[PDB]
């Protein structure tokens, strides 16, 4: 092969209060979204430079937006720094803008299947879901007429897009600027989470909504993370890019109230040294991941009762109606006779009832396990 | 065994340091100028050494790490322990689950300045009972009461010890206000994450020891932030008897996003709450010292600290007639000296001055030293 500058081999070894891997004997977790790789040694540098051995409150460098606009400038679209805001992550960044910018009883408008946690901050923060659901039929598809008639909705206040879509791993282009000019027109604050943006396997781009033409340009929200990118979830490090300066100043306010405005120890060099240093840690990382998909992709086409996906964005959604059988229990059942643990559908909504989330950023010996004690789980069902 | 006398050199993105002039010397904001605990900076390099930083959960040896800690005090049953990223973060969620908009919540002025910013923020109303100040300030309980009984107060936020005026108040005086607050329906939001730091050996009730009348109504909030000067690990603890409540702001805590720790809270605090102790009684002799050298070196008799029994010296330089804040900008400007100015604690607070005392006595020297010259050149 061709010699990998960094290791992506060896899983890493985590404390027992890990979610990934805390709590039996030969088991196989794959269903929660976090790697098995160690980050890049250029951003364990930065850290290990930082703990200074006092770690009292931080401020925002300038030098945070400048790497993140470079960032976003040399992998997909250069923002600029003052569109710039820290906060301490994706989802909490959602959760204060709903409180924000929406009142109580307002409607949040989703495309199930769609993160679970999208559900959990809508609803928790006393907003009501609504969904233009995905429609399925290998692909899934944006019923745009139903799209459109919920943003007109009055109580329709914002739009929560995944850009790229977890968990069909779907990448939007020019479907991103009707999807700002239709929220726009309405006047529908649209919110474009691109946690997943620089995981496209295909060397198709992420379309940051951010860029959209100023007619639209001002009803925007793009948030990044290095988070899902470099395997640095508990970092708590994002960054919402608002062009509109009004949205973005009430964003910032709202951060800080709700306590998530203020970075933590290791959010600001940790990322800094990410998007500074980590494109060629990336690039190799993705080379892996496309090996194990292909792999994967491959091995169940020895189980042909399942479907996969066409995905374009690590995370494999895979069809399993065929079992006759609900994902919940399946992936119950499945962990009892074979140890692997792989996430149910159920709780994306739309259709996903029918379908299993399997994560592979693990290196390749865990995805052959992992698929064959998938094939292992569905050959007991038929015997 | 410790160090105390060399000051941490921070990266340029310090509040209390980055962006200073030449020759300024920061003592306004909460933080100490020492070095961690190594225990704590040990388990810090552990942890990276992981190399993979994913998801954590909180697990029960952080709740029993905080049962243990509070040896120091007065021991929270450990499922009543709620992780959460901060103490005024918790203060804010706490604010929007309990109380509605137009709802007013009870402070005692002066008080720290943070507690008007999460109330107010999520449009809510201050109401204070204020401390009657005659060097020292005490509490008129007949209007704390009428207070509490108006139906529009819904919440107390509590300081304990009471910052910025370093008083833990009495097992008396702790429970009296949790007695008062549950007949009246009122939840008490008891912030002690200055607890760990009561200088005499005079301890703090937590309003979570009160007893069954009234633990029903109590929350009281601890974290290692300013005891082992770690403000930006973001990790706290919110200790919550009742089961209802303890359940609801615990939602409230995940919805705001303050619920989860991230790569390093959950094994530094079990490093401070399990083997910080010797590292704190240490310093907490540095702070009497600079305590004891402080007020000696003032008695500036046109300055008076007042008697503090828990770092930050809150002196009164009513004798000068300046407002504080007008003060603590002419201080920083021929001096470099800079400290906190009274008027943002509402109260009397524009009569007073909050000096920040962890740091190693030389700077205290040098701090003192600016103080008294600055107090000269405004009568010549
Ligand atoms: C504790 C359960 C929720 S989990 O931390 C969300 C995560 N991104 C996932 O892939 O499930």
């Amino acid at each position: 092969m061709a010699e990998k500058q960094y290791d992506f081999t060896h899983v890493p070894k985590r404390q027992g209060n890990s979610i990934k891997w805390g709590g039996k004997e030969k088991e196989l977790p794959m269903w929660i979204d976090e790697m098995d790789f160690r980050i890049a040694p250029e951003i364990m540098t930065s850290m290990e430079e930082k703990l200074v051995a006092a770690f009292g409150y931080e401020s925002v460098p300038a030098e945070y937006y400048k790497a993140v606009a470079d960032w976003e400038e040399i992998e997909h679209a250069r923002p600029k720094e003052d569109w710039c805001v820290f906060a301490s992550g994706v989802v909490p960044a959602i959760s204060a803008m709903v409180r924000q910018f929406t009142s109580p009883g307002d409607q949040i408008l989703v495309q199930e299947p769609v993160y679970n946690m999208f559900y959990s901050v809508i609803e928790g923060n006393g907003r009501r879901v609504i969904s233009s659901d995905l429609i399925y039929e290998s692909k899934y598809s944006v019923n745009w007429a139903d799209l459109e008639e919920k943003l007109a909705t009055p109580s329709v206040r914002m739009m929560v897009f995944c850009n790229p879509h977890n968990p069909i791993g779907y990448a939007w282009e020019e479907e991103v600027k009707r999807i700002a000019e239709l929220c726009a027109k309405h006047q529908v604050l649209l919110i474009s989470d691109e946690i997943h943006g620089d995981l496209v396997l295909t060397d198709e781009d992420i379309t940051p909504a951010f860029t959209v033409d100023w007619d639209a340009k001002n009803w925007v929200v793009s948030l990044i993370s290095p988070s899902k990118t470099f395997n640095l979830a508990a970092l708590h490090a994002a960054c919402a890019i608002i062009p509109n300066p009004d949205l973005r100043a009430r964003a910032e306010e709202s951060f800080f109230l709700a306590g998530i405005g203020e970075p933590n120890l290791l959010a600001i060099p940790a990322a800094i040294a990410a998007y500074e240093e980590g494109h060629n840690w990336l690039r190799e990382l993705k080379q892996v991941l496309r090996d194990n998909f292909a792999y994967a992709r491959e091995f169940l086409a020895e189980v042909p009762e399942v479907k996969v996906l066409d995905s374009n964005a690590y995370l494999a959604w895979v069809d399993i109606s065929a079992l006759g059988m609900n994902a919940e229990d399946f992936c119950k059942y499945l962990r009892e006779k074979t140890g692997l643990i792989i996430s149910a559908g159920n709780g994306y909504r739309g259709n996903g009832h029918e379908f299993v989330r399997i994560n592979l950023a693990c290196p390749k010996e865990l995805v052959i396990d992992g698929m064959q004690r998938l094939k292992q789980g569905v050959l007991n069902l038929n015997n």
